[PDB]
């Protein structure tokens, strides 16, 4: 897999935002995790991490998977880079995601989240408290 640049324009939630990428905007769902909705519990806490790390990002990078690359609702499925650290991992790290929809011939970095969520939980960390 390889990191494409994009630009943030702008936050949506803890799963997704609107991304410049090759000069047109997109809504980006991340790969292989779910956050809870805005209305829902730590769906805001989570919100307000994605936010930090792509407003705070010096460069945020989209990695295309082996498979699809947008979803049927048009939305671009990548993995997230801010400042070269894993927006997908770290939400699941931090307890505020969880390993999810994890689609044949998308799933390269499964096992890399699905460690993260070991450690979330084992830390009994936000979702998991
Ligand atoms: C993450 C991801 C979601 N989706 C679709 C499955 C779900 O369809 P349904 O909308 O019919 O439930 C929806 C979940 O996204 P959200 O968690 O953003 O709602 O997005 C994909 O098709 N591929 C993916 O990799
Ligand atoms: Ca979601």
């Amino acid at each position: 897999l390889h990191k494409e640049p994009a630009t943030l324009i702008k936050a949506i939630d803890g799963d997704t935002a609107k991304l410049m990428y090759k000069g047109q905007p997109m809504t980006f769902r991340l790969l292989l995790v779910d956050t809870p909705e805005f209305n829902e519990k730590y769906g805001p806490e989570a919100s307000a991490f994605t936010k930090k790390m792509v407003e705070n990002a010096k460069k945020i990078e989209v990695e295309f998977d082996k498979g699809q690359r947008t979803d049927k609702y048009g939305r671009g499925l990548a993995y997230k880079y801010a400042d070269g650290k894993m927006v997908n991992e770290a939400l699941v790290r931090q307890g505020l995601a969880k390993v999810a929809y994890v689609y044949k011939g998308n799933n390269t970095h499964e096992q890399l989240l699905r460690k993260a969520e070991a450690q979330a939980k084992k830390e009994k960390l936000n979702i998991w408290s």
